[PDB]
Order: structure tokens, then C-alpha cells, then sequence
């Protein structure tokens, strides 16, 4: 998160790590044995860490779960990015408290203008390199689709949405990868891609949630 505040302890309980020896991705819980995160931070041997706030100290409220499957978008394209999206199912159910919580999935998608919280351990320059202890926040908007389509080099699809200030200085980044975006109470994003990190006209973009509800809850009762 560039340009971006701490949150505070535990505020974001549905936020969890991705752990491989080292914290590599974000997720958002979305029951008590299911997480939701990007498809592009796929890994075998993914351990997830909830309750995390300082990432690298045992402070309690942290629970460490093992991934015993990782379910990747079947129509996921790492080249267009297209279905940025993964289901991690723990080995086994967290235990559900006040600092470790499961997040709603949307009914309905969100709408251009709403302000989100967006939120991870990523990087916290938009050059260079800083990576932080304790959980980062940003609040920011969902931009309109033609703004982020006049912004964006690269093709924007029907299930990815722009958030973020197109003034520069406040964006996720490398890091954030796969954690939340929540509006309203809703899980509508993922933190899936962008243009470097909180550059000029260069807004993050996301995975957008709202579209994938069905398969979400399919899967799921599948699996
Ligand atoms: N600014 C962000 N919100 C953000 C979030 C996560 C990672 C990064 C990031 N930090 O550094 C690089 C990054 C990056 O994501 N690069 C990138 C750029 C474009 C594409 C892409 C998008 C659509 C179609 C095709 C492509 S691709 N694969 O051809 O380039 C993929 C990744 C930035
Ligand atoms: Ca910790
Ligand atoms: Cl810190």
C-alpha cells in the first residue's frame, strides 16, 4: 500500500497472509474455511496466516493453516489477466473470533464513485522499496470504466474494475496482491494489477468480485 495509513490491529479481520517462509500475498476470508485471493499469487505449499497484524512477530490473535487446496480459475489467462481469481480451502476451519472474521461476498456488483478499503502488507513506495510490519490501509475510489480504460495500456475486461487516485500517490502494489477490496461491507475486489505502483493516471486495478459469486459458492459446496 503507497500512500496509505496504518490500519490498526486486527480492524480488517477477514484479512490473512499468504505464507511460503515469507509473506507473499494478500487473501480476504470468506468463511470460516475458505479464502478468496488472486489467482496470479497461485503457489503450492501456501501456509495462511490470519489474525496477522505485525507480520513478523507473534503478538496472539494469529492463526497459522495450511492450504489444503488451492483452486485457481479454470479460465484464468496470466497473459490478459482475465479471472484473477483463487479459492484457498485451509486444512482445517479457523476459529472464528472478534480479530479474525469472515467478510460478506457482494449481492450486487459496486458502483463507479464508491469509496473502498483497500488493504495489505505490500510495498509502500512508488519507487523503491519499503516493506511494512504492521497491516497498511487505503481508502479509495472505484473510478468510472472509461477512465480506467483511457488510463490503462493494456486491455481492461468486463470482470476487472480501476480504484485509486489518478493524481498518483495512493495505490496497492506488489505485495497487496490477492487481498481485499471491500465496499460497503461487500468483498467487490481483489488486488490483481497495475501500471507500476501509484503513478500519475496509472490506477490500480482489480478483480471484479460481483461477477463471480456463483462460482464462488459452487465451488465451494463442491469442494
Ligand atoms: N498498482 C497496483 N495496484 C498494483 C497491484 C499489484 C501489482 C502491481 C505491480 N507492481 O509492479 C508491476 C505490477 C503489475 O501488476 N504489472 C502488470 C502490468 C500489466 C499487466 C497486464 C494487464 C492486462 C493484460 C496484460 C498484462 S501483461 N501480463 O501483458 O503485462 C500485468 C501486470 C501493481
Ligand atoms: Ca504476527
Ligand atoms: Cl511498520
Amino acid at each position: 500500500i503507497v500512500g496509505g495509513y496504518t490500519c490498526g490491529a486486527n480492524t480488517v479481520p477477514y484479512q490473512v497472509s499468504l505464507n511460503s517462509g515469507y509473506h507473499f500475498c494478500g487473501g480476504s476470508l470468506i468463511n470460516s474455511q475458505w479464502v478468496v485471493s488472486a489467482a496470479h499469487c497461485y503457489k503450492s505449499g501456501i501456509q495462511v496466516r490470519l489474525g496477522e497484524d505485525n507480520i513478523n512477530v507473534v503478538e496472539g490473535n494469529e492463526q497459522f493453516i495450511s492450504a489444503s487446496k488451492s483452486i485457481v480459475h479454470p479460465s484464468y489467462n496470466s497473459e490478459t489477466y482475465n479471472n484473477d481469481i483463487m479459492l484457498i480451502k485451509l486444512k482445517s476451519a479457523a476459529s472464528l473470533n472478534s480479530r479474525v472474521a469472515s467478510i460478506s461476498l457482494p449481492t450486487s456488483c459496486a458502483s463507479a464513485g464508491t469509496q473502498c478499503l483497500i488493504s495489505g502488507w505490500g510495498n509502500t513506495k512508488s519507487s523503491g522499496t519499503s516493506y511494512p510490519d504492521v497491516l497498511k490501509c487505503l481508502k479509495a475510489p472505484i473510478l468510472s470504466d472509461s477512465s480506467c480504460k483511457s488510463a490503462s495500456s493494456f486491455i481492461i475486461t468486463s470482470n476487472m474494475f480501476c480504484a485509486g487516485y489518478l493524481e498518483g500517490g495512493k495505490d496497492a502494489c506488489q505485495g497487496d496482491s490477492g487481498g481485499p477490496v471491500v465496499c460497503s461491507g461487500k468483498l467487490q475486489g481483489i488486488v490483481s494489477w497495475g501500471e507500476g505502483c501509484a503513478q500519475k493516471n496509472k490506477p490500480g486495478i482489480y478483480t471484479k468480485v460481483c461477477n463471480y459469486v456463483s462460482w464462488i459458492k459452487q465451488t465451494i459446496a463442491s469442494n
